[PDB]
This record gives structure tokens, C-alpha cells and sequence, in this order.
């Protein structure tokens, strides 16, 4: 009913050329995510396969996440773990403006205009993190159970806090299509980067694009 | 097994589907916006996913010229003595004679759009002959080529399969769609010539990914 708590204190513990840049901060917090899902409630009591599976899963989802709300502070920009600053101006310019300014409108405002919450970020992170239809999966039903419980947990949340809105919830979830949708694409800009010669050979990123 | 189910037209057909939207810079232009989409496209074809990342780039790097040749050739049925661009331009013969490329583009509709306008192909027909254009196992490069060569071999007999059911009463077919893949294959070298040429006359076009893939593995 609510292990909330647990989940901020997850995120509270990991955590602080433009592609080069952005990728570099993602191999930073790529590692860091071993530590963040080792903190979450029930995680760590799942078979270690299973464990690996749902990372390997929503890894790229996870960071998207975090370094979205981090960005709310700033315009047209985006923070990375690194310490810097990256102007959408910089991303124009290198050609990756398109998936950026969908990161800068579909996830940094939503969040900015509705003042999320670290606890909020948490739980999503948490939600995308059980995703039950990973493929390979031990106990699919297991992981399934968790998800929901995370669901119950993120609406108790939200009813303590924010009453006079009978809906915010449901506002949060509506930012899992986006992310969902921004994730796949960012995957596709990586394989993108190989392609034309430019892959980033010195990052731990280009093995989470190899097929299970 | 069902040469169908080890490698399904509807998927190839889907995968199409998902990502069908001065003369040379547009055509350029048009080439890069399409060049990105070809890694959402090959991701779609059954079984390129399963495959060494490795082996995956290199499979494209090989074709992703003749493989955006046979998709803006068969776009273009719809219209005569021109082209459409993915950006949604249309480029007549008229302009590509004045710039200079009348000659290649001259190649481009008679031996491709007029052919496949001619017999008709459809998009499955066209989705799987860019899938045998994809698994190349000659390649250089390639880990496991003998596996891509499996795969080549199966978008072969899935295809076959399709056209001896719905067309029936047309065998040769088949062959004819197969008539397609030399002149892709002579088109495709020589408009990598003429790109490595305008870079050569100083006409290098200005930020473009498409230079990027003429470098040498
Ligand atoms: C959005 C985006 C991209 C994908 C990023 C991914 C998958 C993770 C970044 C994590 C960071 C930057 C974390 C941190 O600083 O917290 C790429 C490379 C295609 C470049 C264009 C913009
Ligand atoms: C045919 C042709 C050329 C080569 C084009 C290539 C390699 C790709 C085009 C893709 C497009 C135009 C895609 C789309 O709109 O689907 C060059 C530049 C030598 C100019 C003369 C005519």
C-alpha cells in the first residue's frame, strides 16, 4: 500500500560535441542503475536473470526518465549527470533536434507544467522498470504482481498529497506512451550512430543494443 | 515449416508500411530523411533483429543505396517522366537532364519504375525484394554469413509462395521480379559514383549523412 518512500530514498541515492556528450552521462548512469534497482522494494528477491532481463528491457526508458525531470529547471535545454548543459540549439546543429525537442515537449514540459514530483519520477521509473512482457522472463506473473503493486502504491500517493485533483494520477501514466514512444526512437538514433561510422566506441551503450 | 512461416510477407509488407511517408539537393536531401528510416525498416524484417549487431550495420551499409533506389522507384509508378521525393517533392526528368544526372535518372524509370508500373509489383513484392537485397551474404565483413544466407533464401521461397497464390495465372512472375535486382545493382553502384563525383567537382552536398556511408569500412 505504500512502500513510497523506499522508492525516493532509490532515487535520492543515484543521481548527482553534444551526442558524444549525452552518451558519455548515459554510460555514467547506465552503471548507476545497478545500484537504483538494487534499492527498489522486491527487486532484489527476483531471480538474478530476471533481474537482468527487465533492465536490459527499459534501461534506456530509465535514464530517459530521470534526466527529463532533472531538465525541468532549465528551458530548451536538458542537464546531464555529467554537470553540463545542452542547448536544443546544440542538438539542431548536430542533427538529433527532432527526437530532443520531442524529449523537451512531451516529457520536460508535461513534468514542469504539472510539478512532478521526485516520488512521482520514482514510480514510473518503477512502473517501466516491472514491465511483465520482457521476453525471457522466469516469472512473468511475479513481475506482473509487482507492477500493480506500484500502481496501487503511486494512486495511494497521489490521493494523500493531491485530493483536489481527482485525476493526476492519470495524468502521470499519460507520460508512459510518450516515453515508451521517445525510447524506442533514441534506441533507433544509437544504431543510427554505428551506421554512419560515428558510433561512440568507448561507451558500454552499444552492448544494450545487442538482441537478447 | 511453410516457407511462409520462417518468414512471413505480412510482416514484410508491414514493415513498408511503416515507413513510407537544384534537382540533387533535394534528391539528397530526400535520401538522408529516408536513410534514417531504414533502421526502423530492417528492425521490422523478420529475423534481422536476431542477428550480430555487427552484422546488422554491415548489411546495410552494403545495400542501403539500392535500397532506397527501390523504394522511391516503385513511389514514383504513380506518376510519368519524374520521381517523388520522401519529402514530398516531385522531381521531373526535365530539371535532372539540366543539372546534368539525366542520364541515371533516365536509367531509374525505364528500368525500374516503367518495369515494376508495367507488371504491377505490388508492396509485398517490392518489401521482399528489398528483404533479398538485405540479406547479402557476401558482404565483407559478415560473422555468419552462412545464417544470412538462410535467411536470403527464405524471403526467396516466401516470396514465390506469394505470387503463385495470388497471381495464379501469371508463373512467370516470379523471374520477372527477379528480373529487377541487376539493374538495382547497376543503378545502385553507379549513383555512388556520381556522389563520390560531386564531391569531387567541389558540389559536395552540405550536411547530409549520405556522405558519411561512402567511407570505406
Ligand atoms: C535523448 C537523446 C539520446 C538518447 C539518450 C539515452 C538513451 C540516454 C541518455 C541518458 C543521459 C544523458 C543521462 C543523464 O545525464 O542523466 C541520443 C543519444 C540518441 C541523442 C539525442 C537525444
Ligand atoms: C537516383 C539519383 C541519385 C541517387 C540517389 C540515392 C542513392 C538515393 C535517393 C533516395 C531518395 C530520393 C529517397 C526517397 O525520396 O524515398 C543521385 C544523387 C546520384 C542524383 C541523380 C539521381
Amino acid at each position: 500500500d505504500m512502500p513510497v518512500e523506499r522508492i525516493l530514498e532509490a532515487e535520492l541515492a543515484v543521481e548527482p560535441d553534444p551526442v558524444t556528450n549525452i552518451c558519455q552521462a548515459a554510460d555514467k548512469q547506465l552503471f548507476t542503475l545497478v545500484e537504483w534497482a538494487k534499492r527498489i522494494p522486491h527487486f532484489s528477491e527476483l531471480p538474478l536473470d530476471d533481474q537482468v532481463i527487465l533492465l536490459r528491457a527499459g534501461w534506456n526508458e530509465l535514464l530517459i526518465a530521470s534526466f527529463s525531470h532533472r531538465s525541468i529547471a532549465v528551458k530548451d535545454g536538458i542537464l546531464l549527470a555529467t554537470g553540463l548543459h545542452v542547448h536544443r540549439n546544440s542538438a539542431h546543429s548536430a542533427g538529433v533536434g527532432a527526437i530532443f525537442d520531442r524529449v523537451l515537449t512531451e516529457l520536460v514540459s508535461k513534468m514542469r507544467d504539472m510539478q512532478m514530483d521526485k516520488t512521482e519520477l520514482g514510480c514510473l521509473r518503477a512502473i517501466v522498470l516491472f514491465n511483465p512482457d520482457s521476453k525471457g522472463l522466469s516469472n512473468p506473473a511475479e513481475v506482473e504482481a509487482l507492477r500493480e503493486k506500484v500502481y496501487a502504491s503511486l494512486e495511494a500517493y497521489c490521493k494523500h498529497k493531491y485530493p483536489e485533483q481527482p485525476g493526476r494520477f492519470a495524468k502521470l501514466l499519460l507520460r508512459l506512451p510518450a516515453l515508451r514512444s521517445i525510447g524506442l526512437k533514441c534506441l533507433e538514433h544509437l544504431f543510427f550512430f554505428k551506421l554512419i561510422g560515428d558510433t561512440p566506441i568507448d561507451t558500454f551503450l552499444m552492448e544494450m543494443l545487442e538482441a537478447p
